[PDB]
């Protein structure tokens, strides 16, 4: 009776990457470079939030007074999210401590039918059978216990390593006749088979990658059905998920938000921070264009220098020097480039699954 194993410490024993941010000259990319009324307050702000999410993606206003260097210091400056060799046993002091004490399991679907013929095998007692069950129980739990003759008190079984924390990916599908925004970090009470867990869950394109590499979904997408990634115990049935957060002003103390299916326990996804760096193009020459409103030191385009840049109007391009001290820099493009373009910087950054809890009441 531990959600944490033992043996998943012995398990995840090899650190490989141990990288120091702190001792590097320029960006990580050596590879390939050089009470009502808070509720209401609260609940606008997400609102429009999500709207400047949905009008302007993942955009970051820099200030004069801002350095650059110090506050995006631990990005990365990656050309293609599904090329690059990310990897998912780095350190990292933003990563859970639990991360170490997670249990692995490699293949989902192979391990899940092994366990349930394995049921199929070792079940002492066959179904439709009155059976007296002796279960080990604690002394308090026993004052909120009811009579069974007047409220359904129903038995279910759990299969192996099904209490131990994972990595676990669900479907989120947006339920109907709600246009309410919801975050990737607020608590959410999801019930799968029968479990109910408190889940911060981590919203995510469900798009396949060749290294495993989604982009960080800060809202549910209103559409699409997305993929919620969460540290939460495992279930090998594939159960139905619902989604919900308890609000006792309906009459129904339940605002349902979505519906899904458990998906996967894959530890193996990572998640994508994305941070982009907007802007207007100055000048124009027939080969060099003169970029501003990026950053306000030339030291922050000396190490901005390997990272390209990429253009709406789908027109990738690099930097070559700084021009002016206050951000003005020239830059190579592919194409042609007017004033109503948006010259920007793509950043990356390692995400992290948190922890869940069991809900009760």
């Amino acid at each position: 009776l531990d959600e944490y194993a033992p043996e998943g410490t012995e398990d995840w024993s090899d650190y490989d990457e141990d990288f120091e941010y702190d001792g590097l000259t320029t960006a990580r990319y050596d590879d390939h470079g050089f009470s009502p009324e808070e509720e209401e307050r609260q609940l606008r702000e997400f609102r429009d939030m999500e709207k400047e999410d949905r009008e302007f993606p993942d955009e970051i206003e820099l200030e004069p007074s801002e350095s650059a260097i110090e506050r995006l210091k631990r990005y990365r400056g990656l050309k293609n999210l599904y090329n690059c060799d990310w990897q998912v046993d780095e350190k990292d002091p933003s990563s859970p401590a639990e991360w170490k004490r997670l249990l692995r399991i490699g293949n989902y679907k192979n391990t899940k039918n092994r366990i349930i013929k394995e049921t199929k095998n070792e079940a002492q007692a066959i179904a439709g059978d009155r059976i007296r069950m002796f279960i080990r129980f604690p002394k308090f739990l026993l004052e909120k216990i009811q009579d069974p003759k007047q409220l359904l008190f129903a038995v279910y079984g759990l299969l192996l390593h099904e209490h131990k924390n994972a990595v676990v990916n669900f479907s989120l599908q947006r339920w109907e006749q709600y246009d309410k925004p919801v975050p990737s970090q607020e608590p959410i009470v999801v019930q799968y088979g029968v479990r109910r867990y408190t889940i911060q869950p981590l919203f995510s394109q469900g798009s396949n990658s060749p290294n495993n590499v989604h982009k960080y979904e800060r809202f549910l997408h209103p559409d699409t059905v997305s993929v919620a990634t969460c540290i939460a115990p495992v279930d090998f049935t594939q159960s139905p998920a619902i989604f919900f957060k308890p609000s006792p002003t309906d009459a129904k103390n339940i605002e349902l938000i979505g519906h899904g299916t458990f998906l996967n326990a894959d530890h193996s996804r990572i998640l994508a921070k994305r941070a982009i760096l907007t802007g207007h193009p100055f000048r124009f020459h027939k080969t060099v264009v003169t970029v501003r409103y990026m950053f306000f030191r030339p030291e922050d385009v000396e190490w901005f220098k390997s990272i390209p840049l990429f253009t709406k109007s789908g027109r990738s391009g690099f930097i070559k020097e700084s021009l002016g001290t206050h951000g003005y820099f020239k830059a190579t493009f592919d194409g042609k480039l007017s004033a109503q373009d948006v010259v920007a910087m793509s950043l990356y950054k390692r995400m992290w699954p948190m922890p869940s809890l069991p809900w009760n009441g």
